[PDB]
């Protein structure tokens, strides 16, 4: 009968819920899952619908289908704030109560306080957002035939050359032949620009793979501006600093992949956070709070070996949920808990539909091999939450 | 030796060129065809791509494929003005000289000086235009999911309940189930509004056909506002006058089918025009110029029997091309020419993919029968200009 509530049905949230489903026995606890939408979207593949290389429906699944209900109660609503003292959470259309709290609200875009970014730029963070990005670009290409002078319609600027930016421009480059044919556009006129403040694309990554990534993307017509930061964002385009002087790029479409931050709700609810994320204990709990757990991008963990923190990823997020699910079972049964130890296997980044790069098991991988791996790994997630049934669909 | 120049590759233009092609024996005259694009689009079917019910490629064909290269020389360029005195036409990328001139530049949207109409509203008049309208609407639906409070995204206002407007709103209603499913939208929230200044939808049409049209469209959720004029057009929406008082409609998409005028080029070239169109003589030429011919929407014709003017249509435009081609051929070859006599067969209006209305001959038509009738008649044009080969390609 205790009331555990999980906030967000993302990688951290949905796995924690499914873990609880398998682990526990009917009526042992009251579990409620809260989500903004009635569907759970595969964030790792969201860059593809934004380009238009994949339908958005292939990147999402209905939550009710995943759960058997009765054990877990699903609430479709929007979280507003956290009342920790009165162990309750407030929604736009109601209020909920928790004995135990699991926080997996994912990330929010990090704008760095840059002017006009929130107003005039797009983010790849949801099914709704990527649909908007996709239709915006196609809309812009449609307008070009009427006004051939306006080449800014055909200019797409992606801010930041992180994994998200690199994956996106790769998909974008692949789409352009089909896109140009649809709207009678000269492929040569199209400009896809990736702008990176850091001196190198994909900073903190193996130079061998990075150069390979740039080489392939450069061949597909992607343009890279490195050591160039975005100072400001305008409706017309963006403003960048080159050689200590401001320069302007006129782009009808600006996508911001500059970084991510923890959900503002967590920080605004009075938690102590760094970059909006919580530095949790070995048991994935929020300091000074024995009944609160943080999962996914909201959680922050530091590798004891080095001084740097683990990056926010789906891979570690899945591991968060499974750990919390097991630990929650122990707490409900009055048992001890197990410290969280993250096993970070290789990471693979796609460079389009048929190409990819990654370091897996210490070994570097490229080409069709890496592409098949990522497709395989992503499919493994489908099996984890939906079984062979989900993989087929 | 003589230089025949044809302006525009629309219904009037393309048929006139093809008519000359069949009629003449090469080298007899120098024929040049001028078009804004290297393709000829089926304007009668343009309402479907704008809605998104049909691909735009099915509504156009390449001009070079249709014509006999050696006999007719095709120029892809944009007409700027016509110099009647010097008998030359000026383009963005050159100049051309004519002994005989055929003008089929089609129509331009008529805004009637209404504020913001040209700036903030869309027109269904080209391949480029319908693509813009289509992607615009899908874009607004995409934004709605993020902001469910903004129901104006799902509101589409079509100005004028003429022939074009009725076809467009009919196509739109059919699209909505597929469109709503794509962007997770509640169909009940969607509003398709047709605004008519006249007291009745489809003025000057059989009330029986009109009532059927409103009934079918009304069932699909289409809303009609009649006796209501559009005072102004804004990015936010439109302003309308109801019961002598101003009212507001919030619509992300505004499409203007309120009417058309002849191409501005004809008027700016010093021609004498009414509503931008030329009232031609029985030989479809502009008074008193014996060597200039006007075809399609640019031309204005009066029915001798009923004194009322013919509406600007593709059907009469096609007949213009055939008449001018025959008359031009006769003129260079010696003939006495033939006065233009329009044979106006029935007209059919689609009310969606599976429904239609029309008066053919003396009998009124409805349902799948009318739809098949309209589809067949449209196919006749494809055969006329492209043969069985063009007909195959859908
Ligand atoms: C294009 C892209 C590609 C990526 N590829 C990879 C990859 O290949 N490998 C890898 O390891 N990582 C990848 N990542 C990173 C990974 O997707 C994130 O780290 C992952 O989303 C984190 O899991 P999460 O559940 O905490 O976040 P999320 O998946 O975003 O969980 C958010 C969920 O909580 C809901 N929610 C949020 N706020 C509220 C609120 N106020 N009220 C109600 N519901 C709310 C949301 O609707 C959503 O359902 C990628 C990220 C992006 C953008
Ligand atoms: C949705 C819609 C549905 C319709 N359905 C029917 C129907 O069912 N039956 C019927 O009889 N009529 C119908 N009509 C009307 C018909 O389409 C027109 O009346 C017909 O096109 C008139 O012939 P036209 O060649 O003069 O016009 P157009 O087809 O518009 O001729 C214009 C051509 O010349 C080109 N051009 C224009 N300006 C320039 C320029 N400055 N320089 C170079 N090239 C230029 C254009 O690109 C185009 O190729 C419909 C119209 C619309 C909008
Ligand atoms: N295959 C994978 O494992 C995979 C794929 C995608 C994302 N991810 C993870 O998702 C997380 C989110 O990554 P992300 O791509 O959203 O951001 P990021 O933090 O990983 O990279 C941000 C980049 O943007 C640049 N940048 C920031 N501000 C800028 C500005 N004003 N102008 C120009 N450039 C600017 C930074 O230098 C940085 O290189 C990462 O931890 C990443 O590791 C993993």
């Amino acid at each position: 009968k205790p009331s555990i509530v999980i906030l967000g049905a993302g990688y951290g949230g949905i796995v924690a819920a499914l873990g609880l489903q398998k682990r526990l026995n009917y009526n042992e606890a009251d579990i409620t899952l809260v989500n903004k939408n009635d569907y759970h979207y595969i964030t790792t593949e969201l860059h593809q619908p934004a380009a238009g290389t994949m339908h958005h429906d292939q990147a999402r699944v209905g939550i009710k289908e995943l759960i058997d209900e009765k054990k877990i109660k699903f609430v479709k609503d929007t979280v507003v704030a956290i009342d920790r003292e009165q162990q309750k959470v407030t929604l736009q259309n109601g209020e909920l109560h928790y004995d135990y709290l699991v926080v997996g609200l994912g990330s929010e875009p990090e704008t760095f306080g840059i002017e006009g970014l929130r107003e005039h730029a797009f983010s790849i963070n949801s099914i709704n957002s990527v649909r908007i990005i996709r239709q915006h670009i196609e809309y812009q290409f449609a307008k070009f035939a009427a006004e051939p002078e306006r080449t800014d319609y055909l200019t797409i600027v992606v801010g930041g050359a992180g994994f998200t930016g690199i994956e996106f421009v790769g998909e974008l480059a692949d789409r352009m032949p089909e896109l140009c044919a649809e709207y009678d556009v000269d492929p040569k006129l199209v400009r896809i620009i990736n702008v990176e403040a850091a001196p190198t694309v994909l900073p903190g990554f193996d130079p061998a793979l990075v150069n390979y990534a740039m080489d392939v993307l450069g061949g597909k017509g992607v343009e890279f501006k490195i050591g160039t930061p975005i100072k400001r964002c305008t409706p017309e385009g963006v403003v960048i600093e080159v050689d200590g002087e401001e320069e302007e790029i006129k782009a009808a479409t600006v996508v911001w992949t500059g970084g991510v931050r923890g959900n503002s709700i967590v920080e605004k609810s009075g938690f102590e956070t760094m970059r909006g994320r919580i530095k949790v204990d070995p048991y994935l709990r929020a300091p000074g709070h024995e009944n609160i757990f943080i999962v996914g991008d909201c959680a922050l963990i530091i590798n004891e070996e080095n001084n740097r923190p683990y990056p926010p990823t789906a891979q570690i997020a899945i591991q968060h949920g499974e750990n919390v699910a097991a630990n929650l079972a122990a707490l409900i049964r009055g048992g001890s808990m197990t410290p969280f130890k993250p096993h970070i296997r290789g990471t693979v980044a796609s460079l389009g539909r048929n190409d990819a790069i990654g370091i897996v098991g210490g070994r570097k991988v490229y080409g069709h091999a890496a592409s098949w791996l990522k497709k395989l790994i992503d499919m493994r997630y489908l099996y984890l939450i939906g079984g062979l049934s989900l993989v087929l669909k």
